[PDB]
């Protein structure tokens, strides 16, 4: 997904 700036590599910056 788009790595903004998130805790994990493989989810994106929303994860809803």
């Amino acid at each position: 997904p788009s790595i903004x700036h998130v805790h994990r590599p493989d989810w994106p910056c929303w994860y809803r």
